């Protein structure tokens, strides 16, 4: 009885494995506009992803993650809200059955199609592993879907997806540069927060931008044809695996721009 996105395994079921899930920094959050907080001493966000080295893309049964080398300090995110640097290690989305839904951070209630997100590990704990157990261990890169044109930048990823379907496939995914993945302007909403599937750790600076990033109705229809369940176990097609907003709790949801 493995967690997931089922009504028997469910967001609403997480609290009983994780405590936390009930916590005071759960995410995502909704975004309400007018309570969030213009702060004009953040400042400008900096993603250098000249130099990720993308290795695989792989079905975990719950997503797909498109795994880099964070052996270097190659890509980083850092400035904006941080105070430190921090490496990307893999990226992910989140989509649901219909265009209506998917995203997991809502803004005055919106749900977009799909929610991207690129994690990184604070360079001053060591590793990934070792920097989840810090307040400040990741920051997290969250970037909104909404259909319209095509990204250019998102086809590699797209075209792979037939050649993982179930849980535990992955594929060679080298040569992939994330910057294809980022809208125009880096504005961004930023709070304090947790990781949104188990264990729920909260350990995360979020980094949400203002702007999503436009993909096309095929492109994000190719999400919806991969599967939670394994080789020649029933068909579970992989929708919906989206954790729904979770209570502010008085964290100040704050803006670099009104
Ligand atoms: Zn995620």
């Amino acid at each position: 009885h493995h967690w997931g996105y089922g009504k028997h395994n469910g967001p609403e079921h997480w609290h009983k494995d994780f405590p936390i899930a009930k916590g005071e920094r759960q995410s995502p959050v909704d975004i309400d506009t007018h309570t969030a907080k213009y702060d004009p001493s953040l400042k400008p966000l900096s993603v250098s992803y000249d130099q990720a080295t993308s290795l695989r893309i792989l079905n975990n049964g719950h997503a797909f993650n498109v795994e880099f080398d964070d052996s270097q300090d190659k890509a980083v995110l850092k400035g904006g809200p941080l105070d430190g640097t921090y490496r990307l290690i893999q990226f992910h989305f989140h989509w649901g059955s219909l265009d209506g839904q998917g995203s997991e951070h809502t803004v005055d209630k919106k749900k977009y199609a799909a929610e991207l997100h690129l994690v990184h590990w604070n360079t001053k704990y060591g590793d990934f592993g070792k920097a989840v157990q810090q307040p400040d261990g990741l920051a997290v890169l969250g970037i909104f879907l909404k259909v319209g044109s095509a990204k250019p930048g998102l086809q590699k990823v797209v075209d792979v997806l037939d050649s993982i379907k179930t849980k535990g496939k992955s594929a060679d995914f080298t040569n992939f540069d994330p910057r294809g993945l980022l809208p125009e302007s880096l504005d961004y909403w930023t709070y304090p927060g947790s990781l949104t599937t188990p264990p729920l750790l909260e350990c995360v600076t979020w980094i949400v931008l203002k702007e999503p990033i436009s993909v096309s109705s095929e492109q994000v229809l190719k999400f919806r044809k991969l599967n939670f369940n394994g080789e020649g176990e029933p068909e579970e097609l992989m929708v919906d695996n989206w954790r729904p907003a979770q209570p502010l709790k008085n964290r100040q949801i704050k803006a670099s721009f009104k």
